C-alpha cells in the first residue's frame, strides 16, 4: 500500500455520532484533507462544502474528529443549481469517506450501521 489509513470506531454508528479518522507515511503528497460524497444514479460528486478541514502535516500524521449527520444540503460543482437534502440511506452505493493528498492518491473505507 501507498499509505495506511485506518478508522475506529467505524460500525454501529447513529446519529450525533463522531469519528476519529488517521493517517501515517507520506513521501509524494504535502498536505492532506478528510471529504466525503454521496454516489447517486448518475454519478456527479455531490459533497457538502461545511464539513471540510485542510491543514498540513505536522511531520507526516495528521488526526481529525469529523461529524456524520443522517442528510445535509449537497453541493454539485462551483456552478450549481443546488439539489437540496438528500438521504445518504436511500442511494446505491451510498456515504464514503475519501482521504488523499492534492497530487492524485486515494484510499477509500466504507461505514455501517446498526
Amino acid at each position: 500500500a501507498s499509505a495506511a489509513v485506518s478508522v475506529s470506531p467505524a460500525t454501529g454508528l447513529a446519529d450525533g455520532a463522531t469519528v476519529t479518522v488517521s493517517a501515517s507515511g507520506f513521501a509524494t503528497s504535502t498536505s492532506a484533507t478528510a471529504l466525503q460524497c454521496a454516489i447517486l444514479a448518475d454519478g456527479r460528486g455531490a459533497c457538502n462544502v461545511a464539513e471540510f478541514h485542510d491543514f498540513s502535516l505536522s511531520g507526516g500524521e495528521g488526526t481529525t474528529s469529523v461529524v456524520v449527520r443522517r442528510s445535509f444540503t449537497g453541493y454539485v460543482m462551483p456552478d450549481g443549481p443546488e439539489v437540496g437534502a438528500v438521504d445518504c440511506d436511500t442511494a446505491p452505493g451510498g456515504c464514503e469517506i475519501v482521504v488523499g493528498g492534492n497530487t492524485g492518491e486515494y484510499g477509500n473505507a466504507a461505514i455501517s450501521f446498526g
